[PDB]
C-alpha cells in the first residue's frame, strides 16, 4: 500500500491522473520524482522549470554543480539528485526533443532508467515542450516501465484523451 490518491489503475504497474506533478510532489513526497531534464540540466521550462521554481531554485543550483563536475546527460540517460522539498531523491531523466531533431527512439532508453527505482512519480517523458506525441509516450511507458510508475499529466483535456484512447 502507498499514499497515492485518485490515480486511473492503466496496467498491472502503471496509474495515471490529471495533477500537476509539483502540487502531487509536495503532498506525496514521494521516494522519487522524476524530472523531464535536458542534458545541460537547465530547467528553463515546462515540467523542469515548474519543478525548479518549487525548490526556490536550490535544484538548479545542485544541477549546476554536477555538470560542472560531471558534464553533460546523455539524451536518454539520467541521474539522481535530491528531491529538495518535494521527494527524497529527484531522477533528472532525459527524454529526446522532438523541437531539437532527437532520435525518438530514444524514448524508449529514456524510460529505461525509470526501472532502477522501485516506485517513482513522473510526467510523461518527451510529452509538452519536448514535442512528442503523448499518446506514444504513455504506450512507451507502459511496454518499458516494470517498476511502479504514477503519471501526472497537468492538462485536462489531454488526460482524457489519452484515458479515452488507453489499449
Ligand atoms: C510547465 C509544464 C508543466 C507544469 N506542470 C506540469 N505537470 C505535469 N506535466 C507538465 N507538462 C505539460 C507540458 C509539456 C510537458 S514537458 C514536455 O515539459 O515535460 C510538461 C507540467
Amino acid at each position: 500500500v502507498n499514499s497515492f490518491s485518485g490515480y486511473l489503475k492503466l496496467t498491472d504497474n502503471v496509474y495515471i491522473k490529471n495533477a500537476d506533478i509539483v502540487e502531487e510532489a509536495k503532498k506525496v513526497k514521494p521516494t522519487v520524482v522524476v524530472n523531464a531534464a535536458n542534458v545541460y540540466l537547465k530547467h528553463g521550462g515546462g515540467v523542469a522549470g515548474a519543478l525548479n521554481k518549487a525548490t526556490n531554485n536550490a535544484m538548479q543550483v545542485e544541477s549546476d554543480d554536477y555538470i560542472a563536475t560531471n558534464g553533460p546527460l546523455k539524451v536518454g540517460g539520467s541521474c539522481v539528485l535530491s528531491g529538495h522539498n518535494l521527494a527524497k531523491h529527484c531522477l533528472h531523466v532525459v527524454g529526446p526533443n522532438v523541437n531539437k531533431g532527437e532520435d525518438i527512439q530514444l524514448l524508449k532508453s529514456a524510460y529505461e532508467n525509470f526501472n532502477q527505482h522501485e516506485v517513482l512519480l513522473a510526467p510523461l517523458l518527451s510529452a509538452g515542450i519536448f514535442g512528442a506525441d503523448p499518446i506514444h509516450s504513455l504506450r512507451v511507458c507502459v511496454d518499458t516501465v516494470r517498476t511502479n510508475v504514477y503519471l501526472a499529466v497537468f492538462d485536462k483535456n489531454l488526460y482524457d484523451k489519452l484515458v479515452s484512447s488507453f489499449l
